[PDB]
């Protein structure tokens, strides 16, 4: 259950990169590294940061080049956790195409289950990778940039950036 962490700047603000052995496990965006920490804490508990490690500190590089770019990839393996339902929502965010958006109705539509609006909605706002994981992506249709987990300025702020020219 080994979970190592570093915080980083970027242009999204502060976030937190987290990796176990299977791949990045937690990217998490914010202001304070005190809320980073816990909110990461609370998911993997005795994570510790790796200063000296010097193998992961590449790895953390590399996510932060894909998080201050408009449309870069993030090739290194991903830890993506949770349950089939939330598997299913964030394996289908990942084909949104970078520029464009769908409504929580559609996203339900698209995955087969017209029904489960509720529980599409909170697949995206339990989210562990931020951007990599691209759950800004996702709507509510009525106008409103709200439900992103790590904030509306920021949220709004991606979307922006993928909407470009």
């Amino acid at each position: 259950l080994a979970v190592r962490y570093a915080l980083a700047d970027c242009e999204l603000g502060r976030c937190l990169v987290a990796e176990s052995e299977r791949g990045i496990c937690a990217i998490l965006l914010g202001d304070d590294d005190a809320t980073l920490i816990s909110e990461l804490q609370q998911m993997f508990p005795a994570a510790d940061n790796a200063p000296a490690d010097l193998m992961f500190q590449q790895h953390v590089r590399e996510v932060i080049a894909s998080l201050n770019q408009r449309d870069t990839p993030l090739t290194l393996p991903l830890d993506i956790r949770g349950t089939a339902f939330q598997q299913q929502v964030w394996q289908a965010l990942r084909t949104i195409p970078c520029g464009e958006t769908v409504s929580y109705q559609q996203l339900a539509n698209a995955i087969g289950k017209p029904k489960a609006v509720r529980a599409v909605a909170s697949a995206c706002a339990a989210n562990k990778l931020a951007i990599v994981i691209p759950c800004h992506r996702v709507v509510r249709g009525d106008g409103s940039l709200s439900g992103y987990r790590w904030g509306v300025s920021r949220k709004a702020q991606l979307l922006r950036r993928e909407a470009e020219n």
